């Protein structure tokens, strides 16, 4: 096993931060890593991605962080460092814009990060056999558990139906045009 260093440091981060809203609480956290949510800060360029860095249960961090190790952690091996960090950003952004839209600049988690990794090892398995990458049966069940629990709001997993969608497109965009180059 053992997993590579932006997996890694995007764990760490995440723990690090949660650690941050345990001591100085949520708002105060949120504060400083959310989507501007003021005119004065929309030069203030880390809130584009920070927001992603942030949870607000044990569950939501605890499932999030699994999902990410496991499939971020397989992308950054059979794929590469920048593979990784290239879904990350984007769909980072993006599920943050589409949040941000419908429901206001108050929320965080990586749910649409993972999102893009689900629909990305699942839409490169079934295009490109071949390349080492695939999501298995076993797991596609329980990535549908983790999708259906977020979507009827089973469990409070921060981000609205809206924004996981954006970050499904991302993932499947860019697992799309992964199988066309081989």
């Amino acid at each position: 096993e053992r997993a590579g260093p932006v997996t890694w440091v995007m764990m760490i981060a995440c723990v690090v931060v949660f650690i941050a809203m345990q001591i100085l609480g949520d708002q105060e956290v949120m504060l400083w890593l959310a989507w501007p949510f003021d005119p004065t800060l929309k030069f203030e360029f880390w809130r584009y991605f920070t927001h992603a860095l942030m949870h607000f249960s044990l569950m939501h961090i605890l499932f999030n962080l699994l999902w990410w190790w496991y499939l971020g952690g397989a992308v950054e091996k059979r794929l590469g460092s920048g593979k990784l960090i290239v879904i990350t950003l984007i769909s980072a952004l993006l599920s943050g814009y589409v949040q941000q839209k419908f429901s206001g600049p108050w929320f965080g988690g990586l749910s649409g990060v993972v999102y893009a990794l689900m629909g990305y090892v699942w839409l490169r398995g079934e295009r490109d056999p071949q390349s080492g990458i695939y999501l298995q049966r076993g797991l596609i069940i329980f990535a549908l558990i983790w999708i259906v629990a977020g979507w009827f709001d089973l469990f409070g997993m921060s981000m609205a139906n809206g924004a996981h969608i954006a970050g499904l497109a991302v993932g499947l965009a860019m697992a799309f045009v992964d199988s066309l180059n081989a």
